[PDB]
């Protein structure tokens, strides 16, 4: 097992890729903010306040109430200030021709401020072929979605080998995962895993919590996603670094 | 087999699904027009001379470059003028906490303007959970995604057996599918299916076609979804007008 600096210089690393986990690094940060908030105002201040402490914010884009491209402006300046990757958590899984359009266009203009999307598999390779025919040109990244972390998950077993076999054959356009575990052996790939808190349990629509410890440490992942784990503390700053701490130990521990 | 018409009256019909097949067998019409544009004016300019050959139209407003919830009012216009439904295929695809905000909130407010929505079954029922939450109060139906018709689709066996349950499981808000063929034995449940063209083919990015014949006829679907095959032809109502009576007799020809 390579160091989060030393998988940045693999020869196949993807350049998104790279530039998130040489930050990682420098940050000690495993971290994404999962910024699931309605208010521009709201993201931008966690955006600012936790920037030091994460290497990425995943946006929700379509559940803020007052977007516009000039709060993703913001964002943008905010993200090369403290040194984190933007994720938009559109969870594309449509046919290619559509999704390509939803990437670029309509409202959102995804494609121009994300450095990185993520798709499901379940259409098949047109999905990342959409995708990456916008994504390829504007230096992007894409995560594929082989596991869930929600009760009743479908990605499992040979769903979750194909998003794998999906991945390693657009490796110029997809740089990882959002995963419960390690899938892939390759250390080029990155692991994303979301359903993280300190404590125990779940929501009352099917969300199951793991700790930063067993996915990090145990699971083998890379990234923990965290969102009202954080969102929903007093001090959302405290928060953060309580997390960053935990998923940086616990990255720490496992490459000994 | 019964008819449409009577289909609208069973016992456990949703009124959702109750409205759409009445208008169905009133217009004689089971085509769904997919308005894949990226102008309001031509998004409504297709409703309105194509209204009286449609059951649905389908939307993508994440494409549209000028939506407004205006523009989705003057849709709604058209639809209760020709009768028809508003279908927005946004393919919801996340935790049930994500996608009731996903649903209600943000720019586009898609359970304000659409009858219909779909998801995809991969996080498990949570997120049929998470819909019903907005959709339930506010009277709309939910199609679930069985099958997709693009090359290398995951959704298939045993992942397409598990819409069917959790559709048949969720009979106050899923009124049916999105799928190649019958997957359903209830009645109750519509079958709505995309990748239809007169002519064989596909696209280059994994887009698969079949007639109107086979889907209905032999394959047992209730209603064809046409985007392409009438929006890239010249006249599109003339085109409208070839795919509904296609659907139609295919459906007069298998109720026999
Ligand atoms: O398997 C999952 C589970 N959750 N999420 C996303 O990660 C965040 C989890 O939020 P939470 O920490 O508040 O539960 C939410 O934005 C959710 O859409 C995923 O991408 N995949
Ligand atoms: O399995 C599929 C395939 N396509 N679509 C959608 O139906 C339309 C198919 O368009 P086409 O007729 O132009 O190929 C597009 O909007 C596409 O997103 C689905 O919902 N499911
Ligand atoms: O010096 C650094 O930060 C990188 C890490 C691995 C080797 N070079
Ligand atoms: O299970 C629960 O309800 C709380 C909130 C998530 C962590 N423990
Ligand atoms: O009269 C009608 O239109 C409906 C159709 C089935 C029986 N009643
Ligand atoms: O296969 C093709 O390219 C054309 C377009 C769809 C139907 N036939």
């Amino acid at each position: 097992e390579l160091s989060f600096g030393a998988r940045a210089e693999l020869p196949r690393i993807h350049p998104v890729a790279s530039k998130l986990l040489r930050l990682m690094q420098k940050k000690e940060t495993n971290l994404c903010l999962s910024a699931d908030v309605s208010l521009a105002r709201e993201l931008l201040q966690l955006a600012d306040a936790l920037g030091p402490s994460i290497c990425m914010l995943k946006t929700h884009v379509d559940i803020l109430n007052d977007f516009t491209l000039d709060v993703m402006k913001e964002l943008i300046t905010l993200a090369k200030c403290h040194e984190f990757l933007i994720f938009e958590d559109r969870k594309f899984a449509d046919i290619g021709n559509t999704v390509k359009k939803q990437y670029e266009g309509g409202i959102f203009k995804i494609a121009s401020w994300a450095d990185l999307v993520n798709a499901h598999v379940v259409p098949g390779s047109g999905v990342v072929k959409g995708l990456q025919e916008v994504g390829l040109p504007l230096h992007r990244g894409c995560l594929l979605i082989a596991e869930m972390s929600s009760t009743g998950s479908l990605a499992t077993g040979d769903y979750t080998r194909a998003a794998v076999r999906m991945a390693e054959e657009h490796s110029e356009f997809v740089v990882g995962f959002i995963s419960g575990s390690r899938v892939s052996m390759k250390p080029e790939f990155l692991h994303l895993t979301p359903g993280v808190q300190l404590e125990a349990g779940g929501d009352n629509l099917g969300q199951q919590y793991n700790s930063p410890q067993e996915v990090i440490g145990k699971r083998g992942s890379d990234i923990i996603i965290v969102g009202r784990g954080i969102i929903s503390a007093a001090d959302r700053l405290e928060a953060a670094e309580m997390y960053r701490k935990a998923a940086w130990e616990a990255y720490l521990s496992r490459l000994g």
